[PDB]
Protein backbone atom coordinates (compact mmCIF):
# COMPACT_ATOMS: atom_id res chain seq x y z
CA UNK A 1 0.00 0.00 0.00
CA UNK A 2 0.99 4.06 -0.58
CA UNK A 3 2.29 5.48 2.49
CA UNK A 4 0.98 8.70 2.26
CA UNK A 5 -3.24 9.77 2.51
CA UNK A 6 -4.87 9.54 -0.73
CA UNK A 7 -6.70 12.86 0.08
CA UNK A 8 -4.36 14.89 1.81
CA UNK A 9 -0.94 13.24 0.85
CA UNK A 10 0.34 13.08 4.13
CA UNK A 11 1.39 9.91 6.00
CA UNK A 12 0.45 9.70 9.59
CA UNK A 13 -2.20 7.29 11.46
CA UNK A 14 -2.94 5.36 7.74
CA UNK A 15 -5.93 2.56 7.19
CA UNK A 16 -5.10 0.32 3.99
CA UNK A 17 -7.87 -0.61 1.67
CA UNK A 18 -7.31 -4.06 1.03
CA UNK A 19 -8.83 -4.17 -2.48
CA UNK A 20 -6.73 -1.20 -4.06
CA UNK A 21 -3.19 0.19 -2.48
CA UNK A 22 -4.38 3.35 -1.46
CA UNK A 23 -4.26 4.61 2.00
CA UNK A 24 -6.26 7.11 4.21
CA UNK A 25 -6.42 8.73 7.69
CA UNK A 26 -9.46 7.78 9.34
CA UNK A 27 -11.12 10.93 9.08
CA UNK A 28 -10.04 11.93 5.22
CA UNK A 29 -11.71 8.92 3.63
CA UNK A 30 -15.42 9.71 3.03
CA UNK A 31 -17.27 8.05 5.29
CA UNK A 32 -14.91 7.93 8.14
CA UNK A 33 -12.84 4.72 7.92
CA UNK A 34 -15.29 2.21 9.55
CA UNK A 35 -14.15 0.61 12.89
CA UNK A 36 -13.96 -3.04 12.15
CA UNK A 37 -14.30 -5.05 9.03
CA UNK A 38 -11.72 -7.10 7.75
CA UNK A 39 -11.23 -7.03 4.59
CA UNK A 40 -12.07 -3.39 3.84
CA UNK A 41 -12.91 -1.59 0.93
CA UNK A 42 -12.07 2.19 0.15
CA UNK A 43 -14.60 4.37 -1.30
CA UNK A 44 -12.46 3.94 -4.62
CA UNK A 45 -13.33 0.47 -4.86
CA UNK A 46 -16.90 0.58 -3.81
CA UNK A 47 -17.30 3.11 -6.88
CA UNK A 48 -15.46 0.34 -9.11
CA UNK A 49 -17.64 -2.03 -8.16
CA UNK A 50 -21.05 -0.48 -8.52
CA UNK A 51 -19.89 0.76 -12.34
CA UNK A 52 -18.61 -3.07 -12.85
CA UNK A 53 -22.05 -4.43 -11.68
CA UNK A 54 -23.58 -2.36 -13.89
CA UNK A 55 -21.86 -1.56 -17.17
CA UNK A 56 -24.75 1.09 -18.36
CA UNK A 57 -24.36 3.05 -15.63
CA UNK A 58 -21.78 4.84 -17.43
CA UNK A 59 -23.73 5.56 -20.65
CA UNK A 60 -24.54 9.08 -20.68
CA UNK A 61 -27.49 10.63 -18.23
CA UNK A 62 -28.92 14.40 -18.33
CA UNK A 63 -27.79 16.47 -15.72
CA UNK A 64 -31.06 17.17 -14.86
CA UNK A 65 -32.14 13.58 -14.10
CA UNK A 66 -29.37 12.61 -12.07
CA UNK A 67 -30.70 15.68 -9.88
CA UNK A 68 -34.09 14.50 -9.08
CA UNK A 69 -32.68 10.83 -8.12
CA UNK A 70 -33.28 10.36 -4.34
CA UNK A 71 -30.58 9.81 -2.05
CA UNK A 72 -30.71 5.67 -2.31
CA UNK A 73 -27.45 4.34 -0.70
CA UNK A 74 -25.69 4.55 -4.11
CA UNK A 75 -26.08 7.35 -4.32
CA UNK A 76 -25.51 8.08 -1.06
CA UNK A 77 -22.48 6.82 -2.08
CA UNK A 78 -21.51 8.90 -4.91
CA UNK A 79 -21.95 11.72 -3.16
CA UNK A 80 -19.76 10.77 -0.69
CA UNK A 81 -17.04 9.89 -3.30
CA UNK A 82 -17.79 13.46 -4.97
CA UNK A 83 -17.12 15.66 -2.02
CA UNK A 84 -13.42 13.02 -1.47
CA UNK A 85 -12.52 13.78 -4.69
CA UNK A 86 -13.09 18.07 -4.00
CA UNK A 87 -10.80 17.34 -0.73
CA UNK A 88 -8.51 15.68 -2.61
CA UNK A 89 -7.53 19.67 -4.09
CA UNK A 90 -4.91 21.30 -1.70
CA UNK A 91 -7.18 24.17 -2.67
CA UNK A 92 -10.23 22.93 -0.76
CA UNK A 93 -8.90 24.03 2.57
CA UNK A 94 -10.04 27.49 1.77
CA UNK A 95 -13.31 26.20 1.20
CA UNK A 96 -13.56 23.36 4.42
CA UNK A 97 -14.18 25.30 7.20
CA UNK A 98 -16.78 28.25 8.15
CA UNK A 99 -16.37 31.55 6.54
CA UNK A 100 -16.54 34.48 7.74
CA UNK A 101 -17.29 37.85 5.59
CA UNK A 102 -15.47 41.50 6.99
CA UNK A 103 -14.32 43.42 3.41
CA UNK A 104 -14.83 47.17 2.48
CA UNK A 105 -16.72 47.16 -0.13
CA UNK A 106 -18.64 43.54 0.21
CA UNK A 107 -21.89 41.93 2.21
CA UNK A 108 -21.59 38.39 3.07
CA UNK A 109 -23.95 36.06 1.77
CA UNK A 110 -27.31 35.28 2.71
CA UNK A 111 -26.37 31.26 2.91
CA UNK A 112 -23.36 30.76 4.13
CA UNK A 113 -21.66 27.23 3.17
CA UNK A 114 -18.73 25.06 3.62
CA UNK A 115 -17.02 21.89 2.77
CA UNK A 116 -17.37 20.16 6.67
CA UNK A 117 -21.29 21.62 6.34
CA UNK A 118 -22.17 19.29 3.20
CA UNK A 119 -19.96 16.52 5.14
CA UNK A 120 -21.83 16.58 8.62
CA UNK A 121 -25.35 16.90 6.38
CA UNK A 122 -24.11 13.22 4.42
CA UNK A 123 -23.19 12.06 7.59
CA UNK A 124 -26.40 12.96 9.13
CA UNK A 125 -28.61 12.04 5.99
CA UNK A 126 -29.83 15.75 5.88
CA UNK A 127 -30.50 15.24 1.41
CA UNK A 128 -33.37 13.22 0.26
CA UNK A 129 -32.09 14.02 -3.18
CA UNK A 130 -28.89 14.68 -5.45
CA UNK A 131 -29.85 17.94 -6.16
CA UNK A 132 -29.83 19.29 -2.90
CA UNK A 133 -25.94 17.95 -2.45
CA UNK A 134 -25.44 19.57 -5.61
CA UNK A 135 -27.01 22.82 -4.93
CA UNK A 136 -25.21 23.02 -1.54
CA UNK A 137 -21.54 22.22 -3.58
CA UNK A 138 -22.63 25.03 -6.01
CA UNK A 139 -23.54 28.01 -3.66
CA UNK A 140 -19.75 27.48 -1.52
CA UNK A 141 -18.46 28.47 -5.09
CA UNK A 142 -20.51 30.89 -5.71
CA UNK A 143 -21.00 32.98 -2.90
CA UNK A 144 -17.00 32.70 -2.96
CA UNK A 145 -17.10 34.52 -6.41
CA UNK A 146 -19.54 37.24 -5.36
CA UNK A 147 -17.91 37.93 -1.88
CA UNK A 148 -14.14 38.60 -3.83
CA UNK A 149 -15.96 40.29 -7.04
CA UNK A 150 -12.45 41.63 -8.43
CA UNK A 151 -9.99 40.43 -6.36
CA UNK A 152 -7.84 37.98 -8.08
CA UNK A 153 -8.59 35.84 -5.09
CA UNK A 154 -11.98 35.02 -7.10
CA UNK A 155 -9.98 32.52 -8.91
CA UNK A 156 -9.86 30.45 -6.08
CA UNK A 157 -13.62 29.41 -6.11
CA UNK A 158 -13.23 28.93 -9.96
CA UNK A 159 -10.76 26.75 -9.92
CA UNK A 160 -12.34 24.26 -6.83
CA UNK A 161 -15.80 24.79 -8.98
CA UNK A 162 -13.55 23.06 -12.18
CA UNK A 163 -12.62 20.24 -9.84
CA UNK A 164 -16.32 19.76 -8.41
CA UNK A 165 -17.99 19.91 -12.27
CA UNK A 166 -15.37 17.50 -13.90
CA UNK A 167 -16.14 15.25 -10.72
CA UNK A 168 -19.89 15.46 -11.33
CA UNK A 169 -19.69 14.94 -14.74
CA UNK A 170 -17.71 11.62 -14.25
CA UNK A 171 -18.78 10.30 -11.41
CA UNK A 172 -22.58 10.57 -12.51
CA UNK A 173 -21.68 9.93 -16.04
CA UNK A 174 -23.14 12.90 -17.70
CA UNK A 175 -23.39 12.71 -21.49
CA UNK A 176 -20.89 14.37 -23.08
CA UNK A 177 -21.26 17.71 -24.97
CA UNK A 178 -19.76 20.88 -26.69
ZN1 LIG B 1 -5.32 12.49 5.09
ZN1 LIG C 1 -9.43 0.68 -2.55
ZN1 LIG D 1 -26.89 -4.44 -14.79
Amino acid sequence: NSNICEVCNKWGRLFCCDTCPRSFHEHCHIPSVEANKNPWSCIFCRIKTIQERCPESQSGHQESEVLMRQMLPEEQLKCEFLLLKVYCDSKSCFFASEPYYNREGSQGPQKPMWLNKVKTSLNEQMYTRVEGFVQDMRLIFHNHKEFYREDKFTRLGIQVQDIFEKNFRNIFAIQETS
